[PDB]
């Protein structure tokens, strides 16, 4: 159930923090851009397999703010990610180039970061843990968290909640709050949605007070 970053990850993830430490939010931008290629590869098998879609029948990005527990929350129902798939796609890792071109960068990679496939890791500059929960056709709903120092994989005691799909669940730092207001939100998930060919949604609130999914494209 624990494993260890493999030291290629430990370099990158060092990396990645050390050089978006001043356009932070770029890690909502990376997250929605995953979830969009989430969205596209069950696509791609809705094509050749008739049930692809049995597991949810819709295809969207939904963000909402939890700012009692401090989290915030991007589920998507692309394909998902099995057991197995958590533990290599994200714990393991073009990479020894990537590594050259991003220090060779920081002696603005924000843009070399989505072009490699790595913008996943940007979470850890506003959230002192992530949990990714996900739930695959092949497979039962899991869940991996990692405070960057180790991660973990065990079975979702929940069982199956999201059909299939994907959410990354960001226990926030202390300066990183403003994320947990709406209009924060908002103002970042119409900016970075706006060439995502998927429709995505913020729970806001509407005055009395009424809360239901906002669309943002
Ligand atoms: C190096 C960081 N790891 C990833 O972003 C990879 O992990 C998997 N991944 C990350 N986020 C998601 C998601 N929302 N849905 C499906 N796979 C994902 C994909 O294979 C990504 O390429």
């Amino acid at each position: 159930e624990k494993f260890a970053f493999q030291a290629e990850v430990n370099r990158m993830m060092k990396l990645i923090i050390n050089s978006l430490y001043k356009n932070k939010e770029i890690f909502l931008r990376e997250l929605i851009s995953n979830a969009s290629d989430a969205l596209d590869k069950i696509r791609l098998i809705s094509l050749t397999d008739e049930n692809a879609l049995a597991g949810n029948e819709e295809l969207t990005v939904k963000i909402k703010c939890d700012k009692e527990k401090n989290l915030l929350h991007v589920t998507d129902t692309g394909v998902g990610m099995t057991r197995e798939e958590l533990v290599k796609n994200l714990g393991t890792i073009g990479t020894s180039e990537f590594l050259n071109k991003m220090t060779e960068a920081q002696e603005s990679t924000s843009e070399l970061i989505g072009q490699f496939g790595v913008g996943f890791y940007s979470a850890f500059l506003v959230a002192d843990k992530v949990i990714v929960t996900s739930k695959h056709n092949n497979d039962t709903q899991h869940i991996w968290e990692s405070d960057s120092n180790e991660f973990s994989v065990i079975a979702d005691p929940r069982g199956n909640t999201l059909g299939r799909g994907t959410t990354i669940t960001l226990v926030l730092k202390e300066e990183a709050s403003d994320y947990l207001e709406l209009d924060t939100i908002k103002n970042l998930v119409k900016k970075y949605s706006q060439f995502i060919n998927f429709p995505i949604y913020v729970w806001s609130s509407k005055t009395k007070t009424v809360w239901d999914w906002e669309l943002m494209n």
